């Protein structure tokens, strides 16, 4: 009737009567709701609706908000599609010293509007089709329709008309510098170079005026890299090849660690003989990892400047990138030079900790904390305490993973519900608009997966599908489904072309979509790798490896700019806290101080956090910048996270800071995160820093032929760590020739 059983658990299929717990706060109450009833999609778009996309505002707003199909910005309006390009004169870098914020952004302008000869009063714009990274938007007014196909990484906008023809409208007359009849090269008054393409024989009119017109029912617009007729000619070759399908297909080669992704379009010809291909604009995270076999397709001098640095052109049907998956661990092992009794004391202190709210996020942070403590308790010989922590995880998960109470009725809180309208699992109590905007399902549910993975590491029976595994697998499907999932859209959170996850379900902002904590995304991917390995689910594991590895490539470019190529020279900080489609901010979604605008991209610390140490010069540069701004090592908040980060390159410094301040205050206090951030513990902090002191630096130059491992290097001496989730012993080969044997359900070293 009102819930569906899944193993021992269930999810609600009717919206529950929420138990507000007597809380009257309207913000809290408004969070316990559902996403919008109205979805702006045509009847060609059926099944679970895609969310968390760069283009999402088209589906939620009657028209759209401003979007960033780089290299363009566009927005839908009743009058037509506005097109813009941020030139250098449009870009700014601003600091608000009092707020401690910085902002890199452009403008919300209009270079021209793509219009329909029959109407400038469209009723709405709907999603009419989409694929892995393009969308087809359909402006509708009865018989008058204008379908616009565009995408991130497409320097084309394809325009198809019904019951009318093409118009390009400008506020100031453009310079048409090349007039080939059906093809024109033009510039805005402020020298932005574009081109427009119609079928042969359909000639452009209005040249020299503010309005360029064409009788064709098909045109394409291109952003040109330069005012160059040879480039115009190249763009003409693919201007009639409209992208209909676009897939990012991947493989993981376990032996080598290589994740290979092939981006492939399928086009429809708008003139006879049009080739099956396009011109792609690649982002830095792509072209820096371009496969050898794709290099011949590069259009070398075809560059575009955007918020994310320089894009480059590449022609054809497909291209391929190659990345290296570095491994993850379930925990750091027991290899530190800590006082073990001191660590035991901290493990017991952590029983005083409790969740600071009833919503999925705060509960998530608490269950991640317990799951992090349990392996450390095992290591220290506090085996009943470890069991206490895992028992508490079981109690919490077995509660949340059941939608019905003892009577068989729906619960009012601590449950999951399937919103059928969009096709998404929502958890109540909700927060951060996880339900009302379909936000942050990776951030929140990643913590539930961590809890499950720690349980599964000790208890395979609990994790079976028919027990509690089916419900965990349902949560994972919500945020990272494979194709043809009957309940959920494909890879909800992830944008395979932009290379990152997008946190906002709706994307109804004029900067496009955003992501703040890239580290909470990486945490989700880590935990699925661990869960899938524990439960023997190779396909799921490999999908999470692809996500972890790809997201890592985007983080190092756009959040960290490890290569010192992307952020403008005048931008002071050494991190971007929030990446948007259209802008970059050193700022947080809540009111914070200096440390948090860095550390929200570090936390939480866990066995998959070692990607943060791959670039020791970056780690040093970022730490030194934050230290400069603070003016000392008196961290304003979350001191433990700064010490843990510092330990990637200078564990002696990290240790002395920790010794000086870690016991400044006593047991868990929600009002005071000066020393210990509320998702962290003293025990975790002390264990982490001492392990890094013994291990040295992360060594990303060595891979292995199994996925659960790490390699460190201290002055040329390597330490190899492997965790084996199997009932059988394994042998692991490392790429430097080293081999080890690992016993069932253990680390090779430091089991403790
Ligand atoms: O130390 C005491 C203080 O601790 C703070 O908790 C921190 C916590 O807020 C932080 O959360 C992260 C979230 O920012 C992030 O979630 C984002 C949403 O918050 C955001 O919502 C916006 C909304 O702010 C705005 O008003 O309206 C928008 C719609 O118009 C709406 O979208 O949306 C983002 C996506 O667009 C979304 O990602 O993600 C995670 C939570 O889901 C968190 O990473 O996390 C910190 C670290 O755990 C916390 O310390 C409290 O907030 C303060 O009140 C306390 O005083
Ligand atoms: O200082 C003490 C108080 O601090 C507060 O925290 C501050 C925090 O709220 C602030 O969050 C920033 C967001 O406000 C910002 O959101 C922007 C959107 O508002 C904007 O929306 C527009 C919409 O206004 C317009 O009508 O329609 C447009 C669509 O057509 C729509 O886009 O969208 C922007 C993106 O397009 C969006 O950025 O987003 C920032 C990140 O980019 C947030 O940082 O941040 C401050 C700095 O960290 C915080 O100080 C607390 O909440 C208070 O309780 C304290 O009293």
């Amino acid at each position: 009737m009102h819930a569906v059983s899944v193993g021992k658990g269930s999810y609600a299929t009717e919206f529950p009567e929420i138990d507000f717990g007597g809380i009257n706060d309207p913000g809290f109450r408004d969070q316990q709701g559902e996403p919008p009833a109205t979805i702006y999609r045509s009847d060609r778009v059926t099944g679970p609706m895609q969310t968390n996309s760069w283009w999402g505002s088209l589906a939620v707003d009657r028209f759209s908000m401003n979007q960033y199909p780089h290299p363009f910005s566009v927005r839908h309006r009743a009058e037509g599609l506005h097109v813009f390009y941020d030139a250098p004169h449009n870009m700014v870098v601003h600091e608000n010293r009092e707020a401690g914020t910085w902002h890199i952004h452009g403008a919300i302008g209009t270079d021209f509007t793509i219009k329909h000869s029959g109407t400038a009063n469209f009723e709405q714009a709907v999603v009419d089709d989409y694929n892995d990274w393009y969308v087809r938007g359909l402006l509708e007014n009865g018989a008058h329709q204008m379908a616009i196909t565009y995408g991130v990484g497409s320097p084309y906008i394809f325009v198809e008309y019904e019951d009318g023809s093409a118009v390009l409208d400008f506020d100031i007359a453009p310079d048409v510098w090349e007039m080939n009849g059906h093809v024109i090269g033009f510039s805005t008054h402020d020298h932005k170079h574009y081109a427009a393409f119609a079928p042969p024989g359909q000639n452009w009119s209005g040249i020299g005026s503010k309005t360029l017109t064409n009788n064709a029912d098909y045109i394409a617009i291109a952003k040109l890299p330069e005012k160059d007729g040879n480039m115009l000619a190249k763009f003409e070759q693919y201007a009639y090849s409209v992208v209909r399908d676009a897939v990012a297909d991947w493989t993981y080669d376990e032996a080598t660690g290589t994740v290979t992704t092939t981006f492939e379009v399928t086009t429809e010809a708008k003139v006879q003989g049009a080739p099956d291909g396009t011109i792609f604009a690649l982002y830095p995270h792509q072209y820096r990892h371009l496969a050898s076999s794709s290099e011949n397709q590069l259009l070398q001098n075809y560059q575009y400047e955007i918020i994310r640095g320089t894009m480059i052109g590449l022609e054809g049907k497909r291209f391929t990138t190659e990345l290296t998956y570095p491994g993850v661990l379930p925990s750091l092992p027991d290899l530190g030079d800590y006082d073990r009794e001191r660590l035991i004391g901290y493990l017991h202190d952590a029983t005083s900790d409790y969740p600071t709210g009833s919503d999925t996020y705060e509960l998530g942070k608490y269950i991640g904390k317990l799951a992090t403590l349990a392996p450390i308790a095992d290591q220290m010989g506090e085996y009943e305490l470890a069991e206490q922590f895992r028992g508490e995880l079981k109690d919490i998960l077995e509660d949340w993973l059941q939608a019905t109470n003892a009577s068989g009725q729906l619960k009012g809180k601590n449950l999951f519900y399937y919103n059928e309208n969009w096709g998404t699992i929502l958890g109540y109590h909700a927060a951060h608009s996880s339900a009302t905007r379909i936000n942050d399902h990776h951030f929140h549910y990643g913590y539930f997966v961590k809890a499950a993975a720690e349980i599964a590491r000790a208890d395979q029976e609990w994790a079976k599908s028919e027990n509690w595994g089916g419900m965990i697998d349902l949560l994972i499907r919500d945020f990272m489904a494979d194709r043809d999932d009957d309940l959920f859209p494909y890879l909800r959170m992830f944008d395979p072309y932009s290379g990152n996850s997008w946190a906002d379900g709706l994307a109804t902002f004029d900067a496009g979509n955003n992501q703040q904590s890239s580290s909470e995304a990486m945490h989700a991917w880590t935990n699925v790798i661990l869960w899938a390995e524990a439960t023997g689910n190779k396909a799921l594991r490999d999908r999470a490896i692809y996500l972890y590895t790809t997201e890592m490539s985007a983080i190092n470019e756009y959040f960290f700019d490890v290569h010192q190529e992307i952020f403008p020279e005048e931008y002071g900080p050494e991190i971007v806290t929030i990446n948007w489609g259209g802008k970059m901010d050193h700022a947080t979604w809540w009111n914070s101080g200096k440390v948090e605008k860095y550390a929200i991209n570090w936390l939480p610390f866990h066995g998959g956090s070692l990607y943060l140490g791959h670039h020791p010069d970056y780690v040093d540069r970022a730490y030194e910048e934050l230290r400069r701004d603070i003016g000392s090592t008196d961290w304003n908040l979350w001191s433990n996270l700064v010490w843990m980060y510092r330990a990637f390159t200078n564990p002696d410094d990290a240790l002395q800071q920790m010794e000086a301040s870690i016991d400044d205050y006593g047991l868990f206090d929600p009002g005071n995160e000066k020393i210990i951030e509320r998702g962290s513990t003293k025990a975790q902090t002390y264990h982490w820093i001492h392990n890094l002191a013994e291990l040295g630096r992360v060594d990303p130059t060595v891979t292995a032929n199994h996925p659960i491992y790490a390699v460190f290097n201290k002055n040329g001496n390597r330490t190899y760590i492997v965790y084996n989730f199997s009932d059988s012993p394994i042998t692991v080969q490392f790429s430097d020739g080293h081999s080890i044997q690992v016993e069932p359900h253990s680390f090779n070293i430091g089991n403790g």
